[PDB]
């Protein structure tokens, strides 16, 4: 089935909780493989460690930049970018799970969590998931935000895997 990940997430050492996503590999299997084993870190390097970047309330949560921690970065399991693979699913709300990118053909490892309809990104940006438990962590996330995106806490991805 499609894959159940998790992000346990801190903001200066403290725990926040845990956001619980669900990869559609069913419709993405290269965008879902490439962050589930992300997640795991088999393959070398992944998100344990890096932070989210950039938060902004009323818009979304951004992560994956594990190589410069600044946007700038991060890299995929097959390389530095991949193909935009498809634009099948839509930001259809909070809790949608997407690609960050630089324009076409792009995608790396970072990606964002929507804490609103983002519609205006359809067609642009990869969704692959979804959160099925944690929005009220990812609400927590948000709270730490602003408007220009800095955060006002050093918000961390402690540690992260697959439950199924
Ligand atoms: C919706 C969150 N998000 N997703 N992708 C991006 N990328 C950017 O904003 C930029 C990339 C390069 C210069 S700006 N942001």
């Amino acid at each position: 089935g499609n894959p159940l990940v998790y992000l346990d997430v801190d903001a200066n050492g403290k725990p926040l909780g845990r956001v619980v996503l669900e990869l559609k590999a069913d419709v993405v299997p290269k965008t879902a493989e490439n962050f589930r084993a992300l997640c795991t870190g088999e393959k070398g390097f992944g998100y344990k460690g890096s932070t989210f970047h950039r938060v902004i309330p009323s818009f979304m949560c951004q992560a994956g930049d594990f190589t410069n921690h600044n946007g700038t970065g991060g890299k995929s399991i097959y390389g530095s970018r991949f193909p935009d693979e498809n634009f099948t699913l839509k930001h259809v709300g909070p809790g949608v799970l997407s690609m960050a990118n630089a324009g076409p053909n792009t995608n790396g490892s970072q990606f964002f969590i929507c804490t609103i309809k983002t519609d205006w990104l359809d067609g642009q940006h990869v969704v692959f998931g979804h959160v099925i438990e944690g929005m009220d962590v990812v609400k927590k996330i948000e709270s730490f935000g602003s408007k220009s995106g800095r955060t006002s806490k050093k918000i961390v991805i402690t540690d992260c895997g697959q439950l199924s």
